[PDB]
């Protein structure tokens, strides 16, 4: 999988380290080789939700496969625990859009994963 | 819906407010609660549109159902009408992605829609 | 069609030529007039792939049609070979998200291509 979290959080409220927090855990989550797995972070962002400037974010997870009903519930635990735990965001102020590739639409070194 | 605006426009000149308006237009456009929407707003990009770096926008607006062909357009007036009378951007250097969302794809407060 | 490339090489090293150079090799590769196509470079960001902090992208191409598993395969070579030479970034660690959207879900000048 591929993540990103884009958040009106500030950047110094990024703790050193929640990259890789973020790759390892989604490896367990998803029993993928970390070697494979993106992460991204954008703090500082103007956001709102629902009208309000306190923190939020807003994320993403792209994978091929692994994605579904129980799956995204398990997934949104696990990622607002750690925005929340991380980043002190209220869990009701993410959205994680989940995204399920098909491989040949999927870029990769040269080719596509199909 | 959430909505995203990236644009080349200085951070200056984004209006005071211009958060605001568009949490309060794009509730009364699709009849959902404020409360919900989340709106992301990120000037000073490097972009270009058609190979020229005049002012121009790349939006998404993801919502769970009232996509569609007719709602669709009224959005596009919409929000190029906005970007036009408080960015000075063009609407004819406006893109806007539209995503119709299953809910079972979208995560929020521990959980997901479905 | 529009492309994006989110990446952690820093704003200096993003040479000032490059988004018309993406833009003109694009409108070669898609067989569509340079004036439809957006670019977007976004550097400078806080990413990990496979766990490294080494330049990195993560892009996505959308377009009305021309999307399909040869094509996609083309695309890959060709921005890899972009991404190689003007931004010095391991053709293994970019990913390219390809989308081919409907025309009634891309608005423009306050309307679709609907
Ligand atoms: C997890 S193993 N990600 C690597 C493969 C991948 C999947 C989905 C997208 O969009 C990019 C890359
Ligand atoms: C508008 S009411 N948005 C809140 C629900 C939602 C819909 C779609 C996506 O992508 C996130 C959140
Ligand atoms: C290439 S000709 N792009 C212009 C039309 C277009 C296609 C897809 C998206 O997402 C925006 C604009
Ligand atoms: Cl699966
Ligand atoms: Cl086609």
């Amino acid at each position: 999988p591929m993540f990103i979290v884009n958040t009106n959080v500030p950047r110094a409220s990024v703790p050193d380290g929640f990259l890789s927090e973020l790759t390892q855990q989604l490896a367990q989550a998803t029993g993928k080789p970390p070697q494979y797995i993106a992460v991204h972070v954008v703090p500082d962002q103007l956001m709102a939700f629902g009208g309000s400037s306190e923190p939020c974010a807003l994320c993403s997870l792209h994978s091929i496969g692994k994605i579904g009903g129980a799956q995204n519930r398990s997934y949104s635990k696990l990622l607002c625990g750690l925005l929340a735990e991380r980043l002190r965001i209220s869990p009701d102020r993410v959205y994680i859009n989940y995204y399920d590739m098909n491989a040949a639409n999927v870029g990769w070194n040269n080719s596509t994963f199909a």
